[PDB]
């Protein structure tokens, strides 16, 4: 049989004094997480699994920019990591083959899907 592919769509956000959250809706239900979340995930991976991953994710350098500074809570940039997120997912969790990806205990946390009991 061939893989199944997951429902993740992005419709909710809320923004915080603190740092914007993300409501990632899916099978389970809608999780909420941060952009700064992906990335320590994906990087992450990367070590944890000792493989490349085949997933574009375009970072901005940040190292002491204040004339360049930009506002966490702005809708422009907000926009555009609410997309990017679902995909990452969805061919993650669309493990077929190898599964080292999801088998991590990042992935597992990410959206904590630990046992309950």
């Amino acid at each position: 049989k061939m893989s199944e592919k997951l429902r993740i769509k992005v419709d909710d956000v809320k923004i915080n004094p603190k740092y914007v959250l993300y409501g990632v809706s899916t099978p389970n239900k809608r999780l909420y997480k941060r952009y700064s979340e992906f990335w320590k995930l994906k990087t992450r991976l990367e070590r944890d699994v000792g493989s490349t991953i085949p997933y574009d994710f375009p970072e901005k350098p940040g190292v002491l920019d204040r004339r360049w500074q930009r506002r966490y809570d702005d809708p422009e940039m907000i926009d555009e990591r609410r997309i990017g997120l679902e995909r990452f997912l969805n061919e993650l969790y669309n493990d077929r083959f190898d599964s080292r990806w999801r088998d991590t205990k990042i992935a597992q946390d990410f959206l904590q899907l630990s046992k309950p009991n």
